[PDB]
């Protein structure tokens, strides 16, 4: 059943949805040849509502044409999704549980938005309450003392089965670390200018590359399975001194040869080896730079699946000569969005409910990632309170959902709609196909092809203007359509 959206303004350019133990904003269930399916959110209160129209035979007029070539091909995309952090389970688990069924249903049901990746920090991060490893046993080059803890086995590890368990599609899993054990660092603490101490090949860096098996193994006990593991969550952050959480620093050469020596083996030679790796895990600006140092070494190269970003000093980053070059020096190589959330510049506001900026900076940064061949974007905390935590450094930012303890109540927010157009109608497997238009225009937009030949187009407007226009469908027909300033749409339609 179709439930609108109740809404709620805090003073900003949007609303929010409200949603508590029996209430939430829901869809129908799931067109027809010669007509097309939109999908439309507004800054004025619209919530990815649906409307059709009839694709015509014949077009004419000088607006602005949009026309797909889908014999233009480029990449798959593997999926969209959000982080289960010890804030994200602590947020969703403070809710009743027939609360936290709604919040889940939302993010990861047919009937929500269609999640289907979710990335899960190896231990602890700035997204914690407190600091710990799996392994903090001092000396422990055995692991012998290699234990999950609660954040894990009573939060993390059930609420990750219950997104599945509501999932249709199959749910991707991503992992990622912040910081090994102090007792493998040159530092001797988890955050802070530091590395691993020796070199790659060593007894350091060989437990270090064991305590990512041993985490596969104690989460397949678990019965959850990974997609893929990156090498290190921003490895940079460690070279910078006074790093103030969980962090382990490498230089692009460091990777390379932690990557050869260690980790790729160590996972080829374990019952895990179809897990992937992704190395970078970073800010595009290393890239293709990174890419060349590791990439160009064909001993890391044989074990590295791909290169994931981190969106945070994209506009220091044109999208051309670091995606685009990446892609063109290496296409075999896989791009993926790993982590983004808005609000964590120090001179903004952490949390702004019903912020519609905040909402098209992820669409934005979707659409333009899809057009320089990214394959997933992955949002960071999937819920978080609303200051923005809670975070063990106060590193406080937004989220698409803000959770409201003492009201059992969970607010979703413009950035869960921008998303929700995206993952919602793009599953796993769907292709990114060309689209061109015939004059300067204001609108990001960008086509796809489902598994099944269908089409969908995203249509972006962050201009104030309506901007009437047209989609071209070589030998289906014409859709008739305008952007609203301000708004997103989603268009659907068989080609069958
Ligand atoms: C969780 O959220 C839901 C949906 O928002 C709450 O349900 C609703 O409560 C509204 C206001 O309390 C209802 O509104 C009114 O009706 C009359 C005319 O018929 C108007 O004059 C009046 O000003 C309101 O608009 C609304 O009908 C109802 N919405 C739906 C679709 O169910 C729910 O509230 C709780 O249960 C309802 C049935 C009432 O008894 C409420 O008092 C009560 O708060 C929310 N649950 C909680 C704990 O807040
Ligand atoms: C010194 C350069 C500072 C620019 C911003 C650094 C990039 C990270 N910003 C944020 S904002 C919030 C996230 C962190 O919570 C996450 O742990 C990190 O991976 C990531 O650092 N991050
Ligand atoms: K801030």
């Amino acid at each position: 059943f179709a439930r609108p959206c109740i809404p709620k303004s805090f003073g900003y350019s949007s609303v929010v949805c409200v949603c508590n133990a029996t209430y939430c904003d829901s869809f129908d269930p799931p067109p027809a040849l010669g007509t097309f399916s939109r999908y439309e959110s507004t800054r004025s209160g619209r919530r990815m509502e649906l409307s059709m129209g009839p694709i015509q035979a014949n077009h004419t007029g000088t607006g602005l044409l949009l026309t797909l070539q889908p014999e233009q091909k480029f990449q798959k995309v593997k999926g969209f999704g959000g982080a289960m952090t010890d804030a994200a389970a602590l947020n969703i688990l403070a809710l009743s549980p027939p609360a936290q069924n709604l919040l889940l249903k939302s993010y990861f049901s047919e009937e929500g938005i269609g999640y289907n990746i979710i990335r899960v920090p190896m231990a602890s991060c700035d997204f914690s309450i407190r600091t710990y490893t799996y392994a903090d046993t001092p000396d422990d080059f055995q692991l012998h003392n290699f234990s999950l803890p609660e954040e894990d086995t009573k939060l993390k590890i059930p609420l990750i089965h219950r997104a599945l368990q509501l999932a249709q599609r199959p749910v991707s899993l991503l992992a990622s670390p912040w910081t090994s054990p102090t007792w493998l660092k040159t530092n001797g603490a988890v955050n802070g200018k530091g590395s691993l101490k020796g070199q790659p090949g060593d007894i350091y860096h060989q437990t270090w590359a064991r305590y990512f098996v041993k985490f596969l193994d104690a989460y397949a006990e678990h019965k959850l399975q990974f997609w893929a593991v990156t090498a290190e969550n921003e490895p940079s952050a460690g070279l910078l001194s006074g790093y103030p959480f969980q962090c382990l620093g490498f230089t692009p050469e460091h990777q390379r040869d932690f990557i050869a020596r260690d980790l790729g083996p160590t996972l080829a030679n374990s019952t895990h080896h179809n897990v992937r790796l992704l190395m970078l895990d970073d800010q595009r600006l290393l890239l293709p730079h990174w890419a060349k140092v590791v990439l160009t070494d064909p001993e890391a190269a044989k074990y590295v699946h791909g290169i994931a970003v981190h969106w945070y000093l994209d506009f220091l980053a044109p999208a051309k000569a670091t995606l685009g070059e990446t892609h063109r020096l290496f296409p075999n190589t896989m791009l993926f969005a790993s982590e983004a959330c808005v609000g964590s510049k120090f001179w903004e506001q952490s949390v702004r409910l019903g912020s519609w900026d905040r909402g098209m900076q992820y669409s934005h940064s979707i659409i333009t990632n899809l057009l320089y061949h990214v394959v997933g974007w992955t949002d960071w905390n999937l819920a978080l309170n609303p200051e923005g935590g809670p975070n063990w450094v106060r590193n406080f930012v937004d989220s698409p959902i803000i959770v409201d303890i003492t009201k059992d109540t969970f607010y979703k927010q413009p950035m869960f709609y921008h998303l929700g157009h995206f993952s919602k109608f793009i599953p796993e497997g769907s292709q990114r196909v060309g689209l061109v238009a015939s004059q300067k225009n204001d609108l990001d937009a960008v086509a796809l092809m489902h598994p099944d030949g269908s089409a969908v187009v995203v249509v972006l407007n962050r201009s104030s203007k309506d901007v009437p226009l047209t989609i071209k469908d070589p030998a289906v027909g014409f859709l008739e359509t305008i952007s609203p300033g301000y708004s997103i749409h989603t268009y659907l339609w068989h080609r069958q």
